[PDB]
């Protein structure tokens, strides 16, 4: 894919409340020309190369101007009012990030605190990052009540992994530079901690289960295994318990586990810290933790185990040490009075041998908070926090795709805006609605820090698809959001949905937008990846997926590229591997049919390549055809995507829509992208997209839809 880029003028961001937060201000036309949305990271290049998060510039900022704070100008090697190269950058989740600082901060600030303070932010080697933008007895009490422990010291990034540009994730490890010979070496990492029975917990079990109903099921599993083993023995069930908890990053998976195990003794390892250890020290750490949990019993908990036991991509299989690490865990699970719980944002990022009867026999998927749940979280985050008229309902309504981690960061930022307002007024800081709303202009949700992340796309980002949205809302959202009314009205349990249409028309895009609603756990796979890329049995991956969905209800099961997952008999010959998968799939689909809190949806560009047994009643029987965007639809798509692109008077998006027959939704989005770029390159100071700019763009952006293939898809439901 061609790497788009623009030279802009770099002006110093004069707003202190907008500076030193890892945010660069760009005109929307730049975002359009570069092919990115707000909150996407950009590469910034002067004499040096750095990266920052693209935030939309306020009014009064011409398209040819980028606003950079003092540290960004320094990191990019750009003088004020000088030229800067801006371009989209690939930002992977960091395995590790090594930072350097004073001997005092190196000894006083834990790696967990570092990760919390820098969560979601982009890092590049050589960069100067700030843990806190600003810095009295009432203000310090405020900072601590909101959870600000660290200070405002500027650090430097001495290393990242993988190389290039990375973002700090919950499964990342952020550790000090080890290390300057003069200064003392920093404390050891990757070793287990023990929390005794009935220990003081920051977040209670009651607090957790109001937005995470899955905590009730986890608690019930633990109690049966550890407290009432004769009940399970009477039924012939297994007394052992291994659980893999998954769900969006920072949604609160680890906090839920600690809350549920509050009355138990917990032996806890930090997956990333241990995973970063030298291979032999890594094994010893796991071994020490297993012997400790089996010495007295209780819960062995590994937060973010995907950093410790990565799934591997065949080019690199799992390391040999993983076999021995798994043997230790397996030994723990078989121990009476011992239970094993591990977390991971994406389950398939963990070694396949962990998702097995011998270690983790069952799984639990958490969900994004809906608007109601978000308001519950904000009120919880603001206990003992001096405030006025916060209007939390409005803040909750304006944070879709957010998680508690983000909301916490929103509140911390709000405390800074209050403390800044306080210092000028000399009054004691008191949070108002302005602070929280102002925080939203600088805080990037974790769901936007890396698509394919649940919450990155919302229905507003989807132009048009009125009829498709309508059908999906009624077929998927309505039954899940109203279980009892549907049952008492004698409405059938949610029918399986097959979503199909020509490429670049949003059949996948709209599902991802739909899946960001909240109060609904999403369990999604791409047909190709599960079959070809994943190390492990594909047939067991199917049963695993559905079992996690059943246990995490209300659940949506998204089988994208369903044609690859279940092709027609004869298309594949792999010693019966495909057969077992399809037969297992049919079996799972039939188990989902009577359920009311689980919906299954398959998507494909080629429905005729699916085994017809998938399309029988009780299975994927609701056929939703996604039409290519007509004249009406193209108007919406253009207007949605081109909303903030300044246009010249001789540009009419409506008449343009009528002329774009054969252009898919993606084609239209690309025509605006190309148009904006054509205008930016033509004249920076005369940025307004002209009719000629669009005319030139149409030379490179061609129609992609085949009228015969489109006809073939439309007739599919009747044939
Ligand atoms: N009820 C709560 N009150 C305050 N902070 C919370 C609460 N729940 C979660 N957090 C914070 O949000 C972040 C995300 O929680 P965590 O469980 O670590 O996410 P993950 O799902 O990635 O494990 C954590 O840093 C935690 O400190
Ligand atoms: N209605 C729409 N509005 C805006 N962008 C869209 C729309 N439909 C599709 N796209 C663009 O197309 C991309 C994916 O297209 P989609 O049709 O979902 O996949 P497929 O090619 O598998 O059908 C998305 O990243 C999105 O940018």
């Amino acid at each position: 894919t061609p790497l788009s880029h623009l030279r802009l003028t770099a002006r110093l961001n004069t707003s202190a409340l907008d500076s030193r937060r890892g945010v660069v201000r760009l005109h929307p036309e730049v975002l359009a020309a570069l092919g990115i949305r707000e909150w996407d990271a950009v590469a910034l290049t002067g004499t040096r190369t750095t990266a920052a998060v693209a935030g939309v510039a306020g009014p009064g900022v011409p398209a040819g101007t980028a606003l950079l704070d003092d540290v960004t100008l320094s990191n990019a090697g750009v003088r004020e009012n000088a030229a800067v190269l801006v371009s989209p950058v690939t930002v992977y989740g960091a395995r590790s990030v090594t930072v350097s600082g004073s001997r005092l901060a190196t000894q006083s600030i834990s790696p967990a605190t570092l990760r919390m303070a820098l969560l979601g932010k982009v890092m590049t080697v050589g960069d100067t990052v700030s843990l806190l933008p600003r810095d009295s007895a009432a203000t310090s009490a405020l900072a601590s009540s909101v959870g600000i422990t660290w200070t405002s010291e500027l650090l430097t990034v001495t290393a990242v992994d993988p190389p290039g540009t990375v973002s700090v994730q919950p499964n990342s490890v952020v550790s000090w530079g080890t290390g300057t010979p003069e200064d003392p070496a920093p404390p050891p990492t990757g070793r287990h901690t023990v929390s005794p029975q009935r220990s003081e917990q920051p977040v209670s079990f009651d607090d957790v289960k109001v937005t995470h109903p899955q905590a009730v099921k986890l608690d019930e599993w633990l109690r049966l295994s550890l407290d009432e083993p004769e009940l399970l023995k009477t039924l012939g069930a297994t007394p052992h318990l291994g659980v893999l908890v998954s769900g969006p990053a920072g949604v609160g998976k680890a906090t839920m586990v600690r809350a549920v195990c509050a009355s138990r003794r917990v032996v806890e390892l930090d997956g990333p810290e241990v995973g970063a250890l030298q291979v032999d020290e890594r094994l010893r750490s796991v071994t020490s933790a297993v012997a400790a949990v089996t010495e007295s019993g209780g819960v062995l908990f590994i937060a973010d185990v995907d950093a410790l036991l990565p799934a591997g991509n065949e080019m690199r299989p799992p390391e040999p040490v993983a076999t021995l690490i798994l043997a230790e865990l397996r030994k723990a699970v078989a121990t009476p009075g011992v239970a094993f719980i591990a977390t991971s944002a994406v389950p398939e990022n963990v070694d396949a041998r962990l998702r097995a009867p011998e270690v983790c026999d069952r799984e639990l998927g958490l969900s994004l908070p809906d608007a109601t749940a978000r308001r519950s979280l904000l009120e919880m985050l603001l206990r003992g926090v001096p405030s006025e008229d916060l209007d939390l309902g409005d803040i909750a309504d304006h944070t879709p795709g957010f998680v508690v981690a983000d909301l916490a960061a929103v509140v911390r930022e709000g405390a800074l805006r209050a403390a800044a307002r306080a210092s000028s007024s000399d009054d004691d800081p008191v949070l108002r609605h302005a602070d929280l709303e102002g925080a939203l202009t600088v805080i990037r949700p974790l769901s936007r820090s890396a698509e394919v992340s649940v919450g990155s796309v919302t229905l507003d980002d989807v132009g048009d698809m009125v009829e498709t949205k309508r059908a999906l809302t009624e077929a998927v959202l309505w039954p899940l959001q109203h279980p009892d009314t549907f049952s008492r009205l004698g409405i059938d349990p949610p029918r399986g949905v097959l979503l199909y249409g020509p490429p670049g028309c949003g059949k996948t895009f709209v599902v991802r937008a739909l899946a960001s609603s909240g109060r609904l756990s999403v369990h999604a796979v791409k047909g190709s990846e599960l079959m070809d890329k994943w190390v492990g049995s594909s047939e067991k991956a199917v049963r695993e997926l559905f079992a996690r969905a059943r246990d995490s209800a209300p659940s949506l099961v998204f089988l994208d590229e369903i044609d690859a997952l279940a092709p027609r008999r004869g298309q594949n010959f792999d010693s019966g591997v495909t057969d077992k998968v399809v037969a297992s799939l049919l079996t799972e689909l039939d188990g989902i049919e009577p359920l009311r809190d689980v919906v299954v949806l398959g998507a494909t560009n080629r429905p005729d390549l699916i085994d017809p047994a998938l399309l029988r009643p009780g299975r994927l029987e609701r056929l939703v055809f996604v039409e290519p965007p007509d004249a009406a639809a193209r108007r919406d798509i253009l207007r949605t995507a081109g909303k903030s692109i300044p246009l010249a008077d001789d540009v009419d998006l409506d008449s343009l829509a009528d002329d774009l027959d054969g252009y898919s939704a993606a084609d239209c989005v690309a025509l605006l992208r190309e148009s904006a770029m054509t205008a930016m390159r033509r004249s920076i100071d005369a940025a307004d997209v002209t009719a000629a700019d669009v005319a030139k763009a149409r030379e490179t952006v061609r129609p992609s839809l085949d009228p015969a293939q489109v006809e073939s898809l439309r007739e599919f439901a009747e044939k």
